[PDB]
């Protein structure tokens, strides 16, 4: 999370690529880490989808087994409207 100073939200325009979650993170919200009920499918930007992290867990980088969602509280607070929710290093 950030917290960290070199870490931040990509927030680039999301495209058609769908964020994933590993077995460990399944059900968890990409933004708040809660298990509030899933509300909207996570999409990531073309750059976050490229490379080593492709198809990997959007939260931890583990092997993706299911699609990531924003929870209902997050969609109410409009956290899905900011763009790509992946944490990046910069
Ligand atoms: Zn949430
Ligand atoms: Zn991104
Ligand atoms: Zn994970």
């Amino acid at each position: 999370a950030k917290h960290h100073p070199d870490l931040i939200f990509c927030r680039k325009q999301a495209g058609v690529a769908i964020g994933r979650l590993c077995e460990k993170c399944d059900g968890k919200c990409v933004i708040c880490d809660s298990y509030v009920r899933p509300s909207t499918l996570v999409r990531i930007c073309d750059e976050c989808n490229y490379g080593s992290y492709q198809g990997r867990c959007v939260i931890c980088g583990g092997p993706g087994v299911s699609d990531a969602y924003y929870c209902k509280e997050c969609t109410i607070q409009e956290k899905d409207r900011d763009g790509c929710p992946k944490i990046v290093n910069l």
